[PDB]
């Protein structure tokens, strides 16, 4: 509350560390469905159904330009990529499996770097 604060957690390395995670997600062999925005002219139903499209290149641009206020807003966009994937793709598809794999990969790196 006013003039009452928990001890200050060092957040000075968060930007660098989220960049490193994002690099590791970019270079994963199952990243290909997620590297670029889904083409809303060429994929029927995407535009109407997926209200907030997100992809790794869009996260990279937001990261590089100071549009994440804190590490939690960064994680929310990463998770959004996988939540969108599950909304649109059957579990038993190459893309559906890719999304589950990448979400696992992310959540481990997140826990190991920050928890």
């Amino acid at each position: 509350s006013m003039s009452v604060k928990k001890p200050k957690r060092d957040d000075s390395k968060d930007l660098a560390l989220c960049s490193m995670i994002l690099t590791e997600m970019e270079t994963h062999e199952d990243a290909w469905p997620f590297l670029l925005p889904v083409n809303l002219k060429l994929v029927p139903g995407y535009k109407k159904v997926i209200k907030k499209p997100m992809d790794f290149s869009t996260i990279r641009e937001k990261l590089s330009s100071g549009q994440y206020p804190n590490l939690e807003t960064f994680a929310l966009d990463v998770r959004l990529v996988f939540d969108n994937c599950e909304t649109f793709n059957e579990d038993d598809s190459d893309i559906g499996r890719a999304g589950h794999n990448m979400r696992k990969y992310f959540e481990k790196k997140w826990t190991d770097t920050f928890k």
